[PDB]
């Protein structure tokens, strides 16, 4: 129902997914259950929201029930950076793949650039509450991770905050086997990502936009940030095409060429995000909602800005 973003794989992404970071065990199941009648056919989870298996039980019963078959979903999960040494990043891969039943993804990410020490817990910290970087790098992680597309477990391989030096990196490493189809980076009005949007398409890489509604549910939101889904211009635009701003801010990436991800568990609101195939932001309207750009991240991960690979330090 989607339109689809065509990756260098061919394989075709749905334009707009359903995002699961933040929903709880207990209602993401429904979630997910809702968006599949609702049409959806992009799923993006991962292995730190720790609600996998509730995702894969919503997909393996909309299958067996033949809502869906799964060659027309596509779901995308992600390696957390505590896992990038040879053996975790399989293991994690694993236990993935076994929490969403399924017997292949279709894109595989790296979550984070930079590398956290291995061992129990998902978030190191010293005794400062700074991040401890790993051993092994992004790079090491993507040599494993190369392994699982040879063998037919992964479909495709993709970044997520990886600034354009990184992304350089990864393209100029010796006997590269796969390319990443996308990069999966914050993008809203806010921080409209030009720079990095062009490098991508540049360099035939996807974009998908994360926290397309300013992540209003994120834990650290504090009342004086900027609130997208509240700003009256972008209101003031979707009260004339007669839909919401959550629409506008979902339409914006679409018209882009940009994978969006909007997390719901809301069943309304999950029906609601879709209805974006039906209405046009005119140029001028497009040129506007660009000029709102702030560079503001609700997603800055600070505490590990200390790390050699910390994403956003660079320009893009
Ligand atoms: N790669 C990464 O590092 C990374 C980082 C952040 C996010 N992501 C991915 O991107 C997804 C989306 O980003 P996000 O979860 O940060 O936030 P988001 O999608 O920008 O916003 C989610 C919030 O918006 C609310 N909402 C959803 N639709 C709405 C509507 N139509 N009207 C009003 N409110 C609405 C939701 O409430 P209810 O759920 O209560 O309805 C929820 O509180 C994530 O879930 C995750 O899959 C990836
Ligand atoms: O969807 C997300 N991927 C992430 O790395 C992030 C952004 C930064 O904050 C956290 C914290 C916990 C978590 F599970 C996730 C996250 N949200």
């Amino acid at each position: 129902m989607a339109t689809f973003v065509e990756l260098s794989t061919k394989a075709k992404m749905p334009i707009v997914g359903l995002g699961t970071w933040k929903s709880p065990l207990g209602k993401v199941k429904e979630a997910v259950k809702v968006a599949i009648d609702a049409g959806y056919r992009h799923i993006d989870c991962a292995y730190v929201y720790q609600n996998e298996h509730e995702v894969g039980e919503a997909i393996q019963e909309k299958i067996q029930e033949k809502a869906v078959k799964r060659e027309d979903l596509f779901i995308v999960s992600k390696l957390w950076p505590t896992f990038f040494e040879r053996p975790l990043v399989r293991k994690a891969f694993e236990k993935t793949l076994k929490d969403l039943k399924l017997s292949y993804l279709d894109v595989y990410l790296i979550h984070w650039p930079q590398g956290f020490k291995s061992g129990d817990d998902l978030f190191p910290k010293d005794d400062k509450g700074n991040a401890i970087g790993g051993k092994a790098t992004f790079l090491d992680a993507w040599e494993a991770m190369e392994e699982l597309v040879d063998e037919g477990l992964v479909k495709a391989l993709g970044v997520s905050n990886f600034s354009h030096f990184q992304i350089e990196k990864l393209l100029n490493k010796p006997g590269l086997k796969y390319k990443p189809v996308t990069n999966q980076v914050e993008c809203h009005p806010y921080l409209t990502q030009e720079k990095l949007i062009q490098y991508c398409h540049s360099k035939g890489i996807t974009v998908t936009a994360y926290s397309p509604l300013g992540s209003p549910d994120r834990p650290w939101a504090k009342p004086e940030d900027p609130s997208l889904l509240e700003d009256p211009k972008i209101k003031e635009i979707a009260a004339k095409h007669k839909k919401t701003a959550a629409q506008v801010l979902i339409r914006f990436h679409i018209q882009r060429n940009v994978i969006v991800i909007p997390k719901s568990v809301t069943p309304a609101r999950i029906v609601e995000n879709i209805q974006v195939f039906d209405f046009k932001l005119s140029d001028e309207e497009m040129a506007t909602i660009l000029s709102f750009n702030r560079n503001w991240r609700a997603c800055n991960l600070l505490q590990s800005s200390h790390l050699e690979d910390y994403p956003f330090n660079a320009e893009y």
